[PDB]
């Protein structure tokens, strides 16, 4: 057993979940890797061609969970399940999972996202099956349906598609792009970065594969879509299909003459999705902001948008020193606009404020049903205004449970070109 | 082996080695992170003590390019004699100043370290009574106030014997404001101090019941009971805030005292143990701005501010609180400076604590950091050290949690 207490409440919980811990977190009894992006390497099988008792000890442990999650242990469909699995493998080296324990396992993967302080909502999940997929084509044609789902008008819904699981590691379904939807970035002459710099590297391969840039502030990029492990194929989302709002501030007209728009769907497409040991390399997934994660993160990283200077500017904000707080009375401004212009439009979003309360609760929740929560901090507190947001007078365990979604590298480092 | 840590804003990639040299528990194990836990987890036997030691003075006289010296020799043997004869031994000034020092370059949760070589180190170690304690205090209080221009100090007591004798500061920090409960369930004061006010009072202060009263001194040696003095006000350094825009703002009656000074941690060197060491430095602004005056458990001016601020408070996504705590600190940097108060806001604390974090990296081959503390309670990602990896780790000499001495304490008079 072991406690985390809230000192703004004192309220405290108890954790057993944790005894069901799989993966290496990367911390010691000697040393603390909470703040690496990526403490650990520890896998669940090595990198491919698993034999049968690599792969089958994986594949019995989340069937068993499945079908206990289902009051179903031992019955005659798990027993039956289980030496159906042994025969694929036998046969095939890899198994396929039912309808209903792909929906089982992409919504617990969610559940388990020890980063993400939108779980309250993880059992409300729309799962597109895409593993007949074959070819880029029919990859554009499944991730446009989800955008349109997804996006709804506005009143966003969560969703994910998968598409077929790795096999060899040769035959790799990849989406190139981090983000279904996302700006541009160009290097210019001088040095200085048009659009987003985060995507600077990604917008040139799109440009070196023949896209046709337009060099703006605010360029929707291509897909890049990698079916069965063949060359990527670039398509032009259609536009109607990309929701975005132009930001504009309540109180400064000046506001929207910046320029400034976002879009209104994120959609994460570069992360592997972990069930029984199979591996869904392409697994792009969908919910809808935090205000931060733009008006913070996006628009204030030193190196993102960089906007905080300009927006100080038009505020007319000391800004000879830095302890007059003008970068963070900006910040607040910018965030004010965001959150404003999102709701304006009547496209979801929600505030720091709010979604976190939200996850105090879902923790409640979870300790209550499951017997924990696990929870990153370094992750879960948002990137201002920390202090006066819940989560973070709230002490949190961090551990690894399976299915999951994990990184994975970017495909331009280890693709071999025709 | 070696271990890396990356700026995610600069891509700078820093070598750690030094975490090689710990020897104590973080709390976490190989599957579970406890780094967002306040405090993971009579005294030592002769053969404890022994290695404990042997430790610290292979550290000094390596820190000093004496190792393997013929001093370094007999001063082993000199404190070895010592353990066995005594079951204890009693470092050198030199020891004890730089071992007072290292406590402050090893704790991973100050973002103030590029200061940690500039200590003023007050020995007090031959201090026996409660009395003596008090002038020791108003000493430190008066060197590291100096008119404004604050420098750091510590002041250090007698060590821990067989833990029936413990020198305690009872305070919590050696200048605090009182806390009182009203009977309808209001606070009147510093809500995180009501229980030691509580405590003062039973020992017979007389409170003023103000919004800013300073605390009484509770000062225990030698493991008496510990007794009531009163901080001449003169060396008690104040602020009244005020806005340098908000003309209003200077009528909400706010006021903090300049010298931050915490007094109930322990100080751990080659295994004795310091149970009396208050140590003082000066303050950045967000502690006060932003936990002090915003935290809901404290003095939760939130409100009050953004009452006057005009702000929509009617739904969260207006950031009305949000903006209210960024004026809030504003006025607290703006009022330090005008008086000529030590104080650092917290893009220049961190910006300092990244070219420490790299220094340390450079010549002494890492330098613990707990990320959750480091990170200021607001802006946190427009600062530089949100976007820096840190390793956490343990090293001695370190300052220590301890409990709170009236959960311990064995009381004897009447
Ligand atoms: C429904 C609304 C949702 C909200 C408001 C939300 C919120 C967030 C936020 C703010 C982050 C931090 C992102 C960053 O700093 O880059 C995050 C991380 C994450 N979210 Fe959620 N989320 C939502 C839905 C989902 C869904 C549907 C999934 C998957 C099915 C998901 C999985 C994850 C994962 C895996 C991470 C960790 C990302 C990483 O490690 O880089 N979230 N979430
Ligand atoms: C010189 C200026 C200094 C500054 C600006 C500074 C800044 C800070 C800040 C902001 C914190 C976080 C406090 C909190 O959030 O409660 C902290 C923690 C800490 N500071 Fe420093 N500090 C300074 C000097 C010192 C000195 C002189 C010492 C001891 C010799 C020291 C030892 C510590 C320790 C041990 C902690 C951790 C306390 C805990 O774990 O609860 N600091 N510092
Ligand atoms: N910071 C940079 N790159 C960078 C950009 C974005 C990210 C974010 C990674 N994660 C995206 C993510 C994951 C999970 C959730 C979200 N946000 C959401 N609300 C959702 C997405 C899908 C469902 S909810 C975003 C990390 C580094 C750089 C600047 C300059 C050069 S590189
Ligand atoms: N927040 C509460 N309690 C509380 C918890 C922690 C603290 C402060 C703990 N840390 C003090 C500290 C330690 C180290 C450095 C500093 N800050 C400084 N700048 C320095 C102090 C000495 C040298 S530098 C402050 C205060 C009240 C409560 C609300 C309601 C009931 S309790
Ligand atoms: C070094 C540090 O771990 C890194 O900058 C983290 C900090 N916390 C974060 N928290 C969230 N939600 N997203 C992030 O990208 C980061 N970055
Ligand atoms: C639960 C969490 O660890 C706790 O609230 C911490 C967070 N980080 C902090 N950081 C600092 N500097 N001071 C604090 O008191 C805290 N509190
Ligand atoms: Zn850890």
């Amino acid at each position: 057993f072991l406690k985390v207490k809230n000192w703004e409440t004192e309220v405290v919980l108890t954790d057993t979940l944790h005894l069901k811990s799989t993966l290496e977190t990367g911390c010691t009894e000697y040393i603390c890797m909470g703040s690496i992006m990526h403490p650990s390497q520890h896998a669940r099988r090595p990198e491919d061609v698993a034999t049968k008792d690599q792969l089958f000890p994986l594949a019995k442990e989340f069937i068993d969970q499945y079908y206990s999650s289902i009051k179903r242990f031992g019955s005659k469909a798990h027993m039956e399940r289980l030496e159906e699995v042994n025969k694929e493998i036998d046969t095939t080296s890899t198994y396929q999972l039912k309808d209903t324990e792909l929906i089982y396992g992409a919504k617990h993967a969610w559940r388990n996202a020890s980063r993400c302080v939108g779980r309250i909502q993880w059992s409300k999940l729309q799962v597109f099956d895409a593993r007949d997929c074959t070819t880029a084509h029919g990859m554009f044609n499944y991730i446009c349906n989800h955008v349109k789902y997804a996006t709804n008008k506005g009143n966003l819904r969560s969703a994910i598609t998968i598409f077929p699981q790795r096999t060899d590691g040769k035959h790799d379904f990849r989406v190139w792009n981090s983000q279904l939807i996302r700006y541009a970035g160009y290097k210019q002459p001088d040095g200085s970065t048009l659009g987003d710099p985060a995507n600077v590297q990604f917008t040139e391969i799109c440009i070196q594969q023949g896209w046709k840039p337009p060099r703006g502030r605010f360029d929707v990029l291509p897909l890049l879509l990698q079916a069965n492990g063949n060359d990527p194929e670039l398509f032009q989302i259609p536009p109607e299909l990309v929701l975005e709002v132009p930001i504009r501030h309540p109180k400064f007209e000046w506001f929207k003459d910046l320029g400034l728009k976002w879009y209104g769907l994120p959609a994460v497409s570069n992360m592997l999705l972990e069930i029984g040991g199979l591996e869904f390399s392409a697994c792009p997934f969908s919910g809808w902001y935090m205000g931060t994660e733009i008006g913070v993160r996006d628009y204030c990283d030193n190196s993102r948008y960089n906007i905080l200077e300009e927006v100080a500017k038009k505020m007319n904000l000391d800004m000879r020193k830095t302890s007059s707080l003008w970068k963070d009375q900006a910040l607040v401004e910018i965030n004010i606009a965001v959150l404003y212009s999102f709701q304006s439009d009547k496209v979801t979003i929600v505030d720091h404020h709010s979604a976190t309360e939200s996850f105090i609760k879902h923790m409640e929740n979870e300790y209550r049903c499951r017997g924990g929560c696990p929870a990153d901090w370094v992750w879960i507190v948002p990137p201002m205004s920390g202090s006066i947001t819940p989560v973070f007078h709230q002490e949190m365990l961090n551990y690894r449970l399976t299915p999951s979604f994990e990184y994975q590298p970017d495909p331009w480092n280890t693709h071999v070109w025709k």
